[PDB]
């Protein structure tokens, strides 16, 4: 076994020394430099550059970077059951046995959802055993896809860290027990989504490069529709699509843009798997500003938003103007929802900062169906903030 640990020191000489120095603090302070790699991004930029773990996040991202896998590895790390929506214990860490209810409650549960995984991890290429630190009653054995950085390093022991960015689907799920007790084991593949985060500059060069020539595609009456809906019109189309206005106060003018926009989203779908960012205001989860319940300092009101939204669909009747980026904007400042979609290759939707006017915005269609797969919180200075992971459904 001892080559091991001498191939892990093999690839540490692979490395920058700014690299090393970064592992060197990774190896001291693991529990928060992981912390801040899930929800670094979230923030403005100028706070980002400002975190004194910016630097070091940027060193050992690209570390990991320096070993990348000539083909798929199967990988095994224990996670929490409330990773993937199951806000509660599959068993008590006193126990032994996991009940065959609760085997299908937890498969129940992750059924038929991807769930994005981010930030840095330590991964095992072997299953646990008696010895190994075994926290939690659920063991995920991912497959780690072609050229997934994978970086062995020392610490007596040796580990294995990789940094996740993508969505998870859980395959199969089966009972194993190690040293008298009772884990699921749940097998796993990776679901690739393009993802820019906080790199706001490289999305829009996604952006432009595929929608600069959108607004030559379309029929006069569509561009017109679309250039009025981007000065200020949306605020019209949307209150009247809100407010059920076709129904309850029709406006067939009001009809026609919205038919005219709908055909301008269908004209050049997004082109792949592609994931998006909205600062949600309370009313769109059917809250309002002075909402109690809107208070997310409160664990009681993230439990009950939880239950009310992890697994169902949320709806919008009108338009849902979306970011290509995960930071913070001066102009959403204050939400405290962060809904961030998964749009399926092949759906209706536009970069819209590719026309000359205004930022980063892709707009998708009105009418439009978003499953919750799971809800995760993080602080914002004393605020907490809800990230939502939500999959665009047809």
């Amino acid at each position: 076994k001892e080559w091991e640990r001498k191939e892990a020191e093999r690839i540490e000489q692979k490395l920058e020394r700014s690299e090393k120095e970064a592992l060197e603090s990774y190896k001291k302070d693991s529990v928060e430099i992981s912390k801040y790699s899930q929800t670094r991004n979230y923030f403005y930029d100028y706070q980002i550059e400002a975190n004194s773990r910016e630097k070091e996040y940027k060193e050992l991202r690209n570390a990991i970077s320096k070993n990348k896998i000539d083909k798929p590895m199967y990988v095994y790390y224990f996670e929490s059951p409330e990773k993937f929506a199951f806000n509660k214990v599959i068993r008590t860490e006193n126990q032994n046995e996991i009940s065959l209810e609760k085997f299908n409650e937890f498969k129940e549960t992750i059924q038929n959802k991807l769930f994005k995984q981010d930030g840095f991890k330590d991964i095992s290429l072997y299953e646990p055993g008696k010895g190994d630190e075994k926290p939690t009653p659920l063991l995920m054995h991912l497959k780690l896809p072609r050229n997934t950085g994978m970086l062995p390093y020392t610490n007596n022991n040796v580990s294995t860290l990789i940094e996740q960015g993508y969505s998870i689907k859980i395959d199969k799920i089966v009972r194993i027990v190690i040293d008298g007790k009772h884990y699921i084991k749940a097998e796993a593949s990776v679901v690739s989504s393009l993802d820019f985060k906080d790199d706001v500059s490289k999305g829009d060069s996604w952006g432009k490069a595929n929608y600069n020539d959108w607004s030559n595609k379309l029929t006069p009456n569509e561009l017109a529709d679309v250039n009025d809906y981007m000065r200020g019109g949306y605020t019209a189309i949307n209150n009247y699509l809100i407010s059920n206005g076709p129904v309850n106060n029709p406006n067939p003018e009001l009809d026609s843009k919205i038919t005219n926009i709908e055909n301008a989203l269908k004209r050049e779908p997004i082109p792949t798997n592609l994931t998006v960012y909205r600062r949600s205001g309370p009313q769109e989860f059917g809250l309002t500003l002075t909402s109690p319940e809107y208070d997310f300092n409160k664990l009681e009101n993230i439990d009950a938003f939880k239950s009310k939204w992890e697994g169902q669909a949320l709806s919008y009747p009108n338009f849902i103007s979306t970011s290509i980026g995960s930071v913070n904007m001066s102009a959403f400042a204050k939400r405290k929802i962060v809904l961030r979609i998964t749009i399926p290759k092949g759906s209706p939707g536009a970069y819209l900062s590719a026309i000359p006017g205004y930022e980063y915005e892709v707009l998708l269609n009105h009418g439009s169906k978003f499953k919750i797969n799971k809800i995760d919180s993080y602080k914002d200075g004393t605020i907490t903030k809800l990230i939502v992971d939500a999959t665009l459904i047809p």
